[PDB]
């Protein structure tokens, strides 16, 4: 099982959104199966859309639960990431919603303003 | 682990989908982890904040996904409903975020006009 963490700036278009989960699919040589973001800021709704382009689910994670990532991380699960120290809000996005033991599979991607962070769960 | 799938009539204030929520709670006594739903149509907002107010995760669950788990309830994992036949909307919702194999617990619950199936899943 692989997920998308999907971050973007207040006010992207759902195709926006779309091209950037592609273009990741297409450089990384995986397929996503599941969608992630963190509580979603003034717009909403380009990503919600675009999930619904892709035919996939979305999971909005809550703030605790980020944060509880992000934590765990930085102390004994320091191998989930692929870079040092803290990882940013869409990657500890994708590895909340793979949940345990994910690991992030490639570097962080932006492709236009949408940020793209893929993560593969255990099985 | 026990999941909420919430339904809702478009334009629905977070409050009345937390007060939902807290009375689903108290009248079957569980406590909920985890929120889901069906793919949001006009209005959207009310859902999502009503989460972070409860500081529980959203699932959007994809149109194919739902339509998936309800053809399962209705072939062999027809004792994941405590009723006949198909699932509504919101219960598809539950199951699918609940996963293998939960099932419903309590009955079809409506508070004001917002929607809560409770599932509780295998662990």
């Amino acid at each position: 099982v692989t997920v998308a963490g999907i971050g973007c700036r207040k006010g992207a278009a759902s195709d926006a959104i779309i091209a950037a989960v592609r273009a990741a699919e297409r450089a990384f040589g995986v397929t996503v199966d599941y969608l992630a973001t963190a509580p979603l800021k003034a717009d909403e709704a380009g990503l919600a859309e675009a999930a619904k382009g892709l035919s996939l689910s979305l999971e909005i994670v809550a703030q605790e639960r980020l944060e509880a990532v992000a934590a765990e991380t930085m102390t004994f699960s320091q191998a989930s990431l692929d870079h040092s120290g803290s990882p940013s809000v869409s990657e500890a996005a994708a590895l909340a919603a793979a949940g345990a033991g994910a690991r992030l599979v490639a570097p962080r991607l932006v492709v236009g303003d949408v940020t793209v962070a893929i993560a593969m769960t255990s099985d």
